[PDB]
């Protein structure tokens, strides 16, 4: 019984491209160190995908492995529910609203970003009906956008392949993605797309009626959709109609929180205050499953407030406020701000930036956009044109595999070309990263041309 | 600035009464010790909750704790997407097949129960499409069912809470829920009653259309809702009328999994076979956020031919299949099935109905029951005619209250007593229990009748 074997016999695998891993097998991955990871035949491959975005110290940082160990020793599990909790989670919450950028605030826990959305759209449900409003349960996302897995996160996510779950469900619209490269118009200019997708929420809010209308979410820039920084202007156009219109604005930062886009919060970066924040992945550096949302002090007041007229919150998780990960967030998050990683960001973020100018060049990229340690290639058949490869070729695929095959971790999703690997890397690293995916893309598109 | 005041301050209260959370201290937890737990300034108390059904092993418990700990050392995070997998997820799904009733099959991670219930769903409503019926969907579960919080789980949960957020969704169905006790008709036998729900379960899918139910869940026991037992039979009658129908039956087994009803799995105490089962809380002793679906030989290979036939399948949690969690859940199980938890609770669950059958005695006291080591009492105004206390006397949220202040914690639901301490109690503990218990009955019991 070998691992591959093992593993395709008990496994039902998320996320994971069938073809490849029948003919390729599992790889079975036993430990890291600093920014790669070593399978069980003893192959060792750079991981420049963070493992899922959320492994920013890397695969064996010592002060959070012994920040981890400490809790257990300490008391290992418990709850938030009843009127008690952990001292770490009183703990976490203090931090946590002080490092957001509200003044003050609440925070509810849950264990990944999709709970933390699903909750996110309930406290809305729950919040309009108190204030008078039952019929005002509508969400707006972004096509391209991710929001999760559930039900209610998935109608939220802008993407084809929920349609095998006969999915969005009633009650989710999707509105234009702020991608100019690839939805603007034959001579609309960035300042002129912007006016465009501010005009067509307008209107959609005038088809559906603002009493109907519950939130408005958002990721800064685009995560698990290709890496889609905003046009330029497009949440300062955006807000205004919001507020006009009293459509909270929920900012989610599951990607963009702590740091990945060269600030504590993707909404920093960007210059725009959102209601609340939704929190989770480098929140832990994946040491521990935590997902956190973060009411500003307008939404926080008026969720209290609503609470005690019917005199408890209905909702949450077994795990949710958990000792253990409350304690690694306050060590990652110590460890994000105040010992270098996030300033290794801002630092490297230049030549990143160079590397990708210099792949971008050659026939089959389209462009090379994103920001910070967060980064993609478009892959085209044809530049001038910008039109994508056959979905036969699975030229996604081919550039994953390949890359596997010469010790890269490199996960391209749709013909996006992602990267995004951990803070901790190394001018070094950085260059192997590059080097790596060149070569896979020499020999991809010699494969495919 | 108390610990009592920074909880208040920045924390948002989940599943919280707010009138005695701002009345009594908010009591803030440090460490724990076999079933005790300590707060901030020293106070100890035996948790007959288990924390929340699933500390089983108790808050201090050695080998679980360095389990946690040597996994840290050697593999702190990662997921189970794209084609890798740590090891220990591997060697879990390998043992959760094997630990669970079916023969073969295949497991799909999530963090917690809710998730779990939520993707079960979106999973059937995926096969269902997949084969040609893209209308079944709907889903049948028990009014007082608990399956989680998530929309989907919410709107599968069968109590009235749910309305101050508009659920339940469209297509989720609640039958009766099987306690005799309390909805048994006048003169009606426990065996007619069953005989009527049978028939209720056939009338509602003639009703709505085999074809357009796409799944049965059922807690064997239910837990949240309350400690239910089935009526006799119940499944018994229930799962003949599902397979007749084509409809896929799925055990919840969040709370009955690996032990509580003095048998591996609710299932099999109960002597029906499911479809799939859910399972979470006990699977880590409640040392880490993590859940599973555990599919059966049939919806095994169903599930993965459609998956197969599409190439992916596009769903998953960050955090699924963490290295750390599948290394505690596979201590966790060992140290239940092989050293004395589960069998300790075979030992000792006729003492435990003993003490209630004692308690059950007086005049206020309306039913004791459950089983192994989950067990209510329902309290009463008048025992002949089976009323209720008027709701406000607050009569469980004073025993509680009480059983707090005497050093037990113990969970009130509705006008009912839960009981559902750790795997690892000993006889003596046990007796401090009900000693604990009957003092707080007495106070209640004196200033209510
Ligand atoms: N956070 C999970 C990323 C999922 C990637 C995909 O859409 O293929
Ligand atoms: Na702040
Ligand atoms: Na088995």
């Amino acid at each position: 019984q070998s691992w591959e074997a093992r593993a395709e016999t008990y496994s039902l695998y998320g996320f994971t491209d069938m073809p490849s891993v029948h003919q390729r097998g599992t790889v079975v991955v036993t430990h890291g160190e600093g920014p790669y990871i070593v399978d069980v035949h003893g192959r060792r491959y750079l991981d420049a995908n963070s493992g899922l975005w959320n492994m920013v110290a890397g695969f064996d940082h010592k002060g959070l492995i012994e920040a981890a160990k400490a809790q257990y020793d300490r008391f290992p599990g418990y709850h938030a529910f009843f009127g008690r909790m952990s001292d770490q989670t009183v703990m976490l919450s203090e931090k946590l609203v002080e490092v957001s950028p509200f003044d003050n605030g609440r925070v509810f826990y849950t264990n990944s970003g999709s709970e933390a959305n699903d909750t996110m759209v309930k406290m809305l449900w729950f919040l309009h009906a108190a204030e008078g409003k039952p019929q005002k349960r509508k969400i707006l996302t972004r096509w391209n956008a991710y929001h999760g897995v559930t039900a209610v996160s998935a109608s939220m996510t802008g993407k084809p392949y929920n349609s095998v779950f006969g999915l969005p469900l009633p009650g989710f619209i999707h509105l234009t993605c702020p991608h100019y490269w690839r939805y603007g118009e034959e001579g609309e200019t960035e300042a002129q797309f912007v006016a465009r997708l501010a005009r067509e929420l307008e209107d959609t809010i005038t088809r559906e009626g603002a009493d109907t209308i519950a939130g408005f979410f958002a990721e800064p820039v685009m995560g698990a959709g290709g890496v889609i920084p905003p046009a330029k202007g497009y949440f300062q156009a955006i807000l205004p109609i919001l507020r006009k219109y009293d459509i909270p604005m929920i900012s989610d930062e599951v990607i963009c929180g702590f740091g990945r886009t060269g600030n504590t919060w993707g909404c920093l970066t960007y210059d725009f205050m959102p209601d609340a924040i939704i929190s989770s992945k480098n929140l832990t550096a994946g040491f521990f499953p935590m997902g956190a949302v973060i009411l500003g002090p307008d939404l926080a007041k008026r969720v209290e407030a609503a609470v005690e007229a019917i005199e408890e919150f209905p909702h949450g998780f077994t795990a949710s406020g958990h000792p253990v990960g409350c304690a690694i967030a306050l060590k990652a998050i110590d460890v994000v701000m105040n010992e270098g990683l996030a300033e290794n960001v801002r630092r490297l973020a230049p030549r990143f930036e160079a590397g990708l100018k210099r792949i971008a060049d050659r026939p089959n990229i389209g462009e090379y956009r994103g920001i910070g340690f967060m980064w993609a290639l478009e892959a085209v058949k044809d530049k001038p044109t910008k039109t994508p490869f056959d979905a036969n070729l699975s030229v996604s695929e081919r550039i994953a595999n390949t890359c596997t095959d010469l010790g890269l971790i490199c996960r391209p999703l749709g013909q996006s070309i992602v990267l995004c690997p951990p803070f901790i890397l190394t001018e070094a690293q950085m260059d192997e990263m590059f080097e790596k995916l060149e070569k896979a893309l020499d020999k991809v598109f010699a494969e495919v041309a």
